[PDB]
């Protein structure tokens, strides 16, 4: 029952990997304490091999089979479609890895025979045989971080002939169920002003509330054979075509389950037991079982009227207190039940009774002001991460845009407006590059972007009162000022001065650059500006954005209007 | 998780019931202490409702999906058969309960239009209802015993059309998958030879035995809803036609799992949570969860080399003894493991280091010897119970006659030779009813056998041997005798002298009467005879007798 197997070999990288924050003329501009910053690499892969390597056992009791048979009475209601294979591949990002069958993405996206030949292969392989162990590759994830060093996560996916067999199987599932399963308590089903919402309301509904985050230790190698074959019967309570069935039941058994662990040299590096983390149920399977575990040790702790909010592995829930001692006493009772349904927890989970001091999914709520001095509660979070990767971009072109999804997500925030928004729209003017598309993630999915559309995108998710916050909190205000220290990130009055200057830029421009200066910058400004509703904001095809979570899943889209 | 909830309404009679043993002129010669004999009715049921209702909390652990996931892997090789509609109805005894709508047994096995058209209509709609309560009866049953007084045993079953569909959907299931899961576990492929036969050399095959029954408590109500799906999902991993799969998922959510509870009058008495005591699936359903729950549990007991034997509820664990100290510890483990698995026990388990001083299926082995010398084990039981019935059965007629079934069964036992088959050749005889064909249950199936056969079948099951055993062992002799002081039956001395009138009048008769008096009572006289094999003997269809259990199935067999 060990999540890993290994024989010895290496998790070899795919090219030259750097772990020391690269320095050009631009960097000093944003952070100074360059050695603060560093990049994972697949030289630390075998330390976490070790942590991610233990021996897991289950104890499940009435209050989890409860639980599970009225989730799988949700499921039912649930009717969902086989993709095609052109659909399939039309979310493939067009950098994903190439398949080691002679194509890559370019080729499936541009439907071109030689990869859809081969996909529609795979996929009658799926069909006629449901015990092959499908092949993966384990790799090193290079991420960026700001010190105090922790070693690479790993990634394990399937070839890409399989990943667009994913799709057209499951792609509609894991799209729909897991919101029809969980109402409410789904996370990915909302924005993050949506999230900030329904906390704020859930924690109003209670009396007496208290709250607490809970972080199972390396969730993906506590998922066990169990899990996983508990999750495709929930699967199979779907309204499903018979060739879905069947290739979901292949599927979970030839991939899902387990497989041989394969690295970038085609060495075999071990065995994998666990979930895998890129496949495309990665979310939705780790959102139901944690969703699942969580829903009935609340039961056993005997917590009062609890509401839960679930992303993937992230879970916080809010309920009626029982007392300041009680509640730390309801806490080791829930944390019991998880270490028996096999989540125990990384760090202890702690009861809060201020709703801002709970963070879930990185993030907190924290509270502003709009024009007209109306409190308004917006979502933020520690700076510390994303400064770091904005130093790192402002050096290295990445496949992924770290600074472009912060400010997407975080565009209400003190840091984002004020550090984020000034820096990289200087660098985008200074190369006229501010129509240039770049690809970011929202929810683990790859969306590519044109920085013009900013204005828009964020009028659409945040309302006109994100160009406009001020009078933020003490807390917040300490927290921005605190990490700028610490990283050598220039004082909030410089990035005030700077602003000055992008905006007077930006205005010059005129167009849609102007647009960016007017609305991105008023906060700049001593008199502030209108401020009224873009036109073409209206037209931006933000449906699918907020649907569901897709990390490790492959899955990509393009912003159309 | 309660395994019934009752609306206050009474279990009702089907028609007058009888607790006192009846008397006519042939019950003194075979008991006399006639208050020690009763019947259960419907008076005790509201007694058994309270022994039968509790609430049930289930702790599956990794031992428990281990076993599992190999009982899965053994099923995915069985490829099961739908039944035809006369197939099943062949299948159908014919004095089982009437259907309310109309029809009977005998319309059933003579496959009347009204019938087979109402059977098409339950299949059909198993087919596309998935979800709908099933009705069921419950009934006090009437069964006899010896005080020292139990509450009567209560049946529930479905309608005569659902029970034709139970048989063309899982006829071919019940009776296959068991062996193949469990292999040699399995008790119902054995007659009672083949049963000693593997008891002794697996006992032999210990290095030091040690052995244990174990008895769960009420075991019907501690099978839960989990039990029941988790035993659909073996089924269900047969190479089976598509629409056997539908009416078997069907029969799981609206029969098995459970359902309303309506009495003789039509009243709703309440509901069921728990096992059906009268569906096709009791008792390999019983069986697959008698398994998987032991066998896990020894895994968690670390019991050493173990070897099981399972009929339905009934399970009997040998392995590798550790110690004494050792052993007792590991059972206490063991039972622990069951307790949380929705298995407590009734009687506490102990370990036993003697083979004959185990009782399983109400049964244990001894030895005797046979014509040459040589040393003969054989499967007995306390003939208490066997007596009890034969005393109501020599003065009332009962739809199963057990002292039939006793007679095939322990044939080779000394009180089924000199009391059973003495006392009831000799009431024959007088009625002239030796041809008369009874029925009787085997396994929990009904078979309708003639007297007159008793020596082949005999024969075919037991072997010459069971015509010739002698110098049975002290503690067999007498338990026999303290169970015939304690009923008040005249003692072994006088039935030998009986036997040998009745072997008189039996060659008297010629023919297969005389067959009957030469094999079966040599035993009685001073000069034994020859007796060799009984040509008619090998022509007996005997395959289909030792194969699967069915109690509170509906099945008949010829």
């Amino acid at each position: 029952h060990h999540s890993y197997t290994w024989t010895g070999a290496l998790i070899t990288p795919c090219a030259a990997e750097e772990s020391k924050l690269p320095i050009n003329a631009l960097s000093n501009s944003l952070l100074r304490h360059h050695n603060m910053v560093y990049a994972t690499t697949s030289r630390s892969a075998g330390l976490r091999q070790k942590k991610v390597t233990f021996d897991r056992l289950q104890v499940l009791d009435d209050h989890y089979r409860d639980v599970l048979k009225e989730m799988k009475a949700k499921a039912s209601t649930v009717k969902a479609k086989l993709l095609s294979v052109e659909e399939a591949c039309k979310l493939t990002p067009p950098h994903s890895a190439k398949s080691k069958f002679g194509y890559g993405a370019k080729d499936v996206r541009n439907l071109s025979s030689k990869a859809v030949n081969h996909i529609h292969s795979v996929w009658k392989d799926l069909l006629e045989d449901t015990v092959t162990p499908i092949d993966t590759t384990i790799m090193a994830k290079n991420e960026v971080f700001c010190v105090q060093r922790k070693p690479a996560r790993l990634i394990v996916f399937p070839d890409l002939g399989v990943r667009v067999c994913e799709k057209m199987a499951l792609y509609d599932v894991v799209s729909t169920l897991p919101q029809v399963v969980m109402g409410s308590s789904y996370g990915f089903q909302y924005s993050p002003g949506q999230r900030v919402e329904f906390l704020v309301n859930t924690w109003k509904s209670k009396k007496n509330p208290m709250g607490f985050s809970y972080d199972t230790r390396c969730f993906d190698s506590t998922v066990t054979e169990n899990d996983i074959r508990v999750e495709e019967s929930i699967y199979q309570c779907c309204d499903l075509a018979p060739e879905a069935r069947q290739a979901i039941k292949s599927l979970t058994e030839r991939l899902y389950i387990g497989g041989p662990l394969t690295n970038s040299k085609g060495q075999n590096c071990g065995y994998r037991r666990c979930r895998a983390s890129g496949v495309l149920t990665t979310s939705c399977g780790n959102t139901l079982t944690c969703y699942l575990k969580a829903s009935a040790a609340c039961r056993a702790a005997k917590l009062q009227d609890c509401t839960m909010l679930v992303n993937g592995d992230d879970l916080v829930v809010i309920c009626e207190s029982a007392g300041v001692q009680e509640d730390a006493a309801s806490l080791r009772a829930f944390t019991e039940a998880m270490t028996r349904y096999s989540a125990p927890p990384g760090d202890p989970p702690q009861p809060e009774y201020d709703l801002e001091l709970i963070t879930s999914c990185s993030s907190n709520v924290s509270v502003a002001h709009d024009a007209s001095g109306k409190r308004v509660y917006y979502l933020t979070r520690d700076p510390t991460t994303p400064l770091a990767r904005a130093a790192w971009e402002t050096a290295r072109h990445t496949p992924v845009n770290s600074w472009l999804g912060n400010i997407i997500m975080y565009a209400p925030t003190l840091w984002a407006r004020m550090i984020l928004m000034t820096h990289f729209f200087s660098i985008l003017l200074a190369q006229e590059q501010l129509e240039k598309a770049l690809d970011c993630q929202i929810y683990g999915a790859c969306y590519s972007i044109e920085p013009l559309d900013l204005p828009q995108i964020i009028e659409r998710l945040h309302g006109l009162s994100a160009f406009s916050l001020h009078s933020y909190s003490p807390g917040e205000i300490n927290r921005v000022a605190s990490c700028l220290r610490k990283l050598g990130v220039p004082p909030l009055r410089v990035w005030r001065h700077r602003a000055r200057s992008v905006r007077a830029r930006l205005l010059s421009q005129g167009g849609r650059a102007a647009t960016c200066g007017k609305y991105l910058f008023n906060w700049a400004v001593k008199t502030k500006l209108k401020l009224t509703p873009i036109p073409a904001a209206s037209q931006l095809d933000l449906s699918g954005w907020f649907v569901a979570g897709y990390s490790g899943g492959d899955i990509y889209h393009s912003l159309s209007r």
